[PDB]
């Protein structure tokens, strides 16, 4: 990712130095009222909103590289009461208070473009994943976060596409579906397996009908086509 | 809108002239090679897909003042096959090709912030409305819409808050086109006196109630909005 390369250079030489987190760990947490511009270099995250009862709303998954802002450049106060959170089992990503932010972006306009691409991707993405919910229900979503791993993490191996994560869990995989509760996940991945569309072997799953999830996301299937031409070309 | 009227009057010193479209007309499609910044200044609007059987899904709504994207600032190219339909009677825009926004926006850093800021206010608003559908389904995205009537267009009067748009765009916006779930919603709440019909007019009578199911765009409208949502909180 060349840009990004870019733009972590760019980091380095303006003083600001990676920090590695692990898994469980919150980057940035929904009750402090500093913000901040994460640049995910590395890793997986997904951002979080804790209610009071506790429960952890699942709202979006990041990988690395990308960018992650929790607070409005402009104002600088908070854009939504978020935790980001690390799920895998480290994480690289460089921290600028959001206050030093539009200074960097200021003097850099090629790094500016590339921090607002990555809202534009997020924007998009989001739209996307709704679309295919709302017409395809809970089978798009599942379909639809396969799809993405399947391109992004797929191996091609004799038992099908594996899609190459350490602990990628069923209940992990509906939350990044919208999915809360594991009976929905079990019925859907139940129907994929019983269709042979995917399978799980060695803690991992396989996936051996691609175009049937291509079928069932056709708009997040477009975003990945429109965002990351790259990377849908290698399964296309 | 301060920072949005200085954003026009920037556009118009660079030489951009404002456009008028009508009802149902589209600022951008989804077959045009060419992609755009849209200045919308005044009126509704919505975005809209097409599936292949030529059903029209409705994504998301935008008023005037506000920025739409279609394409990457980087690579220029299309960020989803949406078209730009207009829902008020005439809406007013401003017609940017992508490539000409960076130098504008190189320029005049103000202004690079406002469109920033915009687009995080729209990646803020997706999660918000997402995480509501994700508590109360349905009946969160419903009160989520209305919430914004509210907000956008309320102000308090004895018979409750008066939403203050025609008769006409307000039965679109409070909504695939005309399912029968939502319809049955919307009475449900009208039956329960959260709006009221009175002389002609929709009043808001029960704030609470839409709050209480739509709490995660209400904060939004709260961090994003502050000054809006003050008025009628
Ligand atoms: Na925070
Ligand atoms: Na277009
Ligand atoms: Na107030």
């Amino acid at each position: 990712n060349a840009q990004a390369e870019e733009f972590k250079k760019y980091l380095e030489t303006n003083g600001i130095k990676p920090k590695q987190f692990h898994k469980k760990e919150l980057i940035f947490n929904q009750w402090d009222p500093q913000e901040y511009c994460i640049f995910l270099y590395d890793g997986i995250t997904k951002l979080t909103s804790i209610s009071e009862n506790g429960t952890i709303m699942n709202l979006q998954y990041y990988k690395g590289a990308f960018v992650i802002m929790s607070g409005f450049i402009d104002t600088e106060t908070s854009v939504g009461y978020y935790n980001l959170e690390v799920i895998s089992e480290q994480a690289t990503v460089y921290v600028i208070k959001i206050n030093e932010l539009k200074e960097l972006l200021s003097k850099n306009l090629t790094h500016f473009f590339y921090v607002f691409q990555t809202l534009q991707k997020q924007v998009s993405y989001s739209l996307a994943k709704f679309n295919d919910f709302s017409i395809n229900g809970k089978l798009g979503s599942i379909c639809g976060q396969l799809l993405i791993l399947t391109y992004v993490y797929g191996k091609e191996t004799p038992d099908g596409i594996k899609i190459t994560l350490d602990n990628l869990t069923m209940q992990e995989l509906g939350y990044s579906s919208g999915i809360a509760h594991s009976s929905a996940v079990s019925r859907i991945i139940s129907k994929l397996k019983q269709e042979k569309v995917i399978v799980y072997k060695n803690s991992c799953f396989y996936v051996q009908n691609l175009d049937y999830l291509k079928r069932y996301a056709p708009k997040l299937d477009e975003w990945f086509y429109l965002a990351c031409p790259a990377t849908w070309g290698k399964l296309n």
